[PDB]
DNA sequence: ACCTGCGCACCAT
DNA sequence: ATGGTGCGCAGGT
């Protein structure tokens, strides 16, 4: 889908907005419920966003989080 | 189960 | 100091 990048970035923003860690599990869970795709597909799309440096994967306070690079 | 809301301690700069 | 972050809950669907 052409909207997948926006789906993931909006999900990261929404998890930050409710003060929840944007980890892989919550990102995949929210994309599935909002839009349909299975976690395997969201994992693959997220990896593309990391290679494009649109999303940053960081370790923070002992766990991995994903950051919207535009923010 | 599912979801959102949030105070404030924590962390890099 | 700044100014973003998310634990550990409360509370609703």
């Amino acid at each position: 889908s052409p909207h997948y990048q926006e789906w993931i970035l909006d999900t990261i923003d929404s998890l930050r907005s409710r003060k929840a860690r944007p980890d892989l599990e919550r990102i995949c869970r929210m994309v599935r419920r909002r839009h349909g795709p299975e976690p395997e597909r969201t994992r693959a799309e997220l990896e593309k966003l990391i290679q494009q440096r649109a999303v940053l994967r960081v370790s923070y306070k002992g766990s991995i989080s994903y950051r919207n690079a535009a923010r």
